[PDB]
Parts: structure tokens; sequence; C-alpha cells
DNA sequence: GGTTGGATGGTAG
DNA sequence: AACGCTACCATCCAACC
């Protein structure tokens, strides 16, 4: 098989300039503002003008604005991206029945029944390139192998606005050279935990006892990464189905009051039943974020559709949980609705 | 021993 | 050191077939 992979470049900062083009050549950093102080909050990502310097996703604003002070820092606007966004993925249907919507700037497409060979491929991939362009005047990269894995490894090797084949060979040769912190899926916990395996490398997990990897890493990685060793991961492109539906947001202060934090649980469960849009979901969880950033959840799936009525209820007793069994402060707090009917 | 559900872990967008 | 918000799959544990 064949797969051809869509990753928008600088997906968020990029639509920005497209919407005000005098934006281009100098460092824009699109940030979510959580609203506790000015300025308080966490870059969603920046142009790669301010990435140059070290102001990249997830950093506190306060930091970004240390290293680059006279940036232009714009306020997050999801929906304004998600709407250019599923302009883009349209014209990516275009080119294969079988496509996976990984994200909101990210797209697979098996064209395996499309073309014949990898130049055709290639070839494929710019013309995907040229027709976001002309439509959206968004660039992307585009990364091609015989499987998802090696596809997104090949849009890595490419970004800033590439295209790049990983051909058998070269599968081979990463297989063999590629850190294996770089795959998919392989974070820095796994990363640190597989460098005292003494396993820096794909094909070094085909050298360890099985039962050993597995009681390292757990049975699912280890099985993906072996599987990804021996030159047989294949699985297949798929419609992805949304699971849940969910809302947190940052409290003006932190709090162990009851009535200070239904508010703003009431106010998550509110824009979550409106996202959810005739979905009626069988299970609820109160999420609470504590001082320290760490997650606290408590929940519970009913044998039956959660009215919104039943939601608030059950949000507070499931609150109150949190409370009881945690004496940290909650910081942020939200509701997370699954089980889809 | 497999599935379910709840609490937490790890990951990537 | 600071510090947002969305949502995926996995693991551990205990209840239950
Ligand atoms: N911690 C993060 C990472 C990403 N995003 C959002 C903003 C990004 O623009 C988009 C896509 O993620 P990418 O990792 O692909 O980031 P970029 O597209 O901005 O950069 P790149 O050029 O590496 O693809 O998702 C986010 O909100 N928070
Ligand atoms: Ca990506
Ligand atoms: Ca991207
Ligand atoms: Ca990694
Ligand atoms: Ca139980």
């Amino acid at each position: 098989g064949i797969v051809l992979f869509v990753d928008f470049d600088y997906f968020y900062a990029q639509v920005e300039e497209v919407l005000n083009p005098s934006l281009k050549g100098k460092p824009v950093v699109v940030c979510v503002f959580s609203g506790r102080f000015e300025d308080s909050g966490a870059v969603a990502t920046a142009n790669y003008e301010a990435r140059k310097f070290g102001v990249k996703a997830g950093i506190p604003i306060v930091e970004a604005k240390k290293i680059l002070p006279n940036a232009v820092y714009l306020p997050m606007r999801k929906e304004v991206y998600q709407q250019v966004s599923s302009r883009i993925m349209n014209l990516l249907r275009e080119y294969s029945e079988k496509i996976e919507i990984a994200s909101i700037d990210e797209a697979y497409l098996d064209i395996s029944d499309k073309v014949r060979d990898y130049r055709e491929a290639y070839n494929l991939g710019l013309e995907i390139k040229n027709k976001i362009l002309e439509k959206e005047k968004i660039t992307v990269t585009v990364g091609i192998s015989k499987n998802k894995v090696f596809a997104k490894i090949a849009a890595d090797m490419a970004k800033p606005n590439g295209i790049k084949v990983i051909d058998d060979e070269e599968v081979k040769r990463l297989i063999r050279e590629l850190d294996i912190a770089d795959v998919p899926g392989i974070g820095n916990i796994t990363a640190e935990k597989l460098k005292k395996l003494g396993i820096n490398k794909l094909v070094d997990t085909l050298s360890i006892e099985f039962d050993k990897l597995k009681g390292m890493i757990g049975e699912a990685k280890a099985k993906y990464l072996i599987s990804l060793a021996r030159d047989e991961y294949n699985e297949p492109i798929r419609t992805r189905v949304r699971k849940s539906i969910g809302r947190i947001v940052t409290m003006k202060r932190n709090s162990r009051n009851l009535e200070e934090i239904k508010p703003y649980l009431f106010r998550a469960i509110e824009e979550s039943y409106y996202k959810l849009d005739k979905r009626i979901p069988k299970a609820i969880h109160v999420v609470a974020v504590t001082e320290d950033l760490d997650i606290v959840s408590r929940g519970r799936t009913f044998p039956h559709g959660i009215s919104k009525e039943t939601a608030y209820s059950e949000s507070v007793k499931l609150l109150q949980k949190i409370l009881e069994e945690d004496e940290r402060k909650i910081r942020r707090i939200g509701v997370r609705f699954s089980k889809f009917i």
C-alpha cells in the first residue's frame, strides 16, 4: 500500500497571516489566555520567525514575551481555524475515498488504488499542495510511505512547506538509524525508559526479550515498536469517530469552595451540551486541574442517556467527591461527556 | 481469564 | 519556574461473568 499524509504548516499562525498579510516575515505568537491575569496563559503555536528564538507551543506566554517582547501576540481563534481546516479537508476528499482526519491540521489518504508507484504518489502530493495553495493560500507538508507511521515521519523530515517519500529502502535504513524517540507515540517518558534498556533505535526492540520490554513500557507500545521494526506495521486508514466532548476552564482564583466552583462547572456543561448536538452521552466525568497542574477526575456511567439536568446534579456530586478525596485547591474545572448513544 | 468501569498515565494536536 | 485547552488510547485495579 501507499499512504499520503498532510500536515498544515504552523497552522494557527498561518491562518492569521492569511487573514492579515502584514504579519508575514515577523514573529507571530498565537496564545491561549486563561483570564487569570493579564498575559497568563500558554502559546498554542508561533510562526517560524518567532520559533527561531525559542517561542514554541506549550510554553508560558510570560516566557515568550521575555524572549520576544515586540512580537505580535494574538488570541487563539479556534473556530476560525476549524472552519479553514474543514475547507482544506474537503479539498483532500477529492483525491481519495479513503481518508482519515487525524486532527485539526492532519489527514492520511490511502492512495494505493490511485497511483502505481512512489513517483506518481509524489506528483499527487505536489498536486495536493498546489490545490491547497490555490484555494486557501495555506502551505502544507506531505509525507508519503508504506504505512501511516512512516508517512508521518516523512512529513516531519520535510517540514516547512515540504514533500518527502520514504521508499522501502529508506524504511529499512530508518529502522536502523532513526532515534526511536522520534517515532510517533514515543514521548519523553517512554523514550527515557527505552534508553535505560539500551534501546536507541527501532531495530533494538528485536534484541530484547518481549516480556522485559512489555514490563517496562507496556504491551501496546512494545507490540507497536516491534511491528514497526519488523517492517510489518499496516494499520488501515479509517474514519475516526469522536468519542468524547468536553470543556475545562481556568477559574479566576484557586478554590475548594463548592459554591464558588459550581458556576464554572455549569458553564462548562452548557457549552459541552451545545457541542453534543443530538449526541446523548451515557457517561460524565468532572475533571479538576489542581494547584500544581495535576489532573483529578471523578466520573459515572449511567445505563441510559444523561439529560442536561441530570448532568448538572451529577456533576455537583462528582465535584463533591473530588473535594472530599483530594485536599488541594482546584485551579481549572471542567466536564467531559462520553459513551454516546 | 475477558469485559466493563473508574482513576490515572502518556501522548499529540 | 512560569503554564491552556481538546481529546485520543493505554494501564492498573476490582467487580462481575
Ligand atoms: N501544544 C499545542 C500544539 C498544537 N496546537 C495547535 C496549534 C497548531 O498550529 C496546531 C497543529 O499542531 P502542530 O504541532 O502541527 O503545530 P504547527 O502546525 O503550528 O507547527 P508545524 O509547522 O510543526 O506543523 O495545533 C495547540 O493548540 N497546542
Ligand atoms: Ca503533526
Ligand atoms: Ca502542523
Ligand atoms: Ca518523541
Ligand atoms: Ca468498580
